[PDB]
């Protein structure tokens, strides 16, 4: 079936707990596979140790720049960037997992988890999964954001991997 992966997240060195994500490989296999492998780190790089760099309350929590650690970087398992696979899944509400980008066909490793329905991103960002468990952790992360996106705590993915 679809992969289940996890992110264990600290804020200021304090564990918040675990976010478990279903990756919709049935719908977006290439995008799911990228995220899965970045969680396990099996290609020699990935999300472990990277941060949530942009968090906007009543919007989303964005993470995944493990190359520049500032929101400008990241890379996929395929190369630096890869195409928008499809826009079949929509930004339907809180918990949606979707790819950050710098315009069409610029998926790398950066991703976001929605905290509301972000319908204006439909057809622009590739949705590829959702939160199975740990929305409480996502709400904590959200509470450490700000309007500008600047975080008020250092939010770090300390560990990550594949559950199934
Ligand atoms: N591969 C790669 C991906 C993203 C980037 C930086 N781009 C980026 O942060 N763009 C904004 C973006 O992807 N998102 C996700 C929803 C949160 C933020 C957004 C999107 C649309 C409108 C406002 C905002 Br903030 C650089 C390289």
């Amino acid at each position: 079936g679809n992969p289940l992966v996890y992110l264990d997240v600290d804020a200021n060195g304090k564990p918040l707990g675990r976010v478990v994500l279903e990756l919709k490989a049935d719908v977006v296999p290439k995008t799911a596979e990228n995220f899965r492998a970045l969680c396990t780190g099996e290609k020699g790089f990935g999300y472990k140790g990277s941060t949530f760099h942009r968090v906007i309350p009543s919007f989303m929590c964005q993470a995944g720049d493990f190359t520049n650690h500032n929101g400008t970087g990241g890379k996929s398992i395929y190369g630096s960037r890869f195409p928008d696979e499809n826009f079949t899944l929509k930004h339907v509400g809180p918990g949606v997992l979707s790819m950050a980008n710098a315009g069409p066909n610029t998926n790398g490793s950066q991703f976001f988890i929605c905290t509301i329905k972000t319908d204006w991103l439909d057809g622009k960002h590739v949705v590829f999964g959702h939160v199975i468990e740990g929305m409480d952790v996502v709400k904590k992360i959200e509470s450490f954001g700000s309007k500008s996106g600047r975080t008020s705590k250092k939010i770090v993915i300390t560990d990550c991997g594949q559950l199934s």
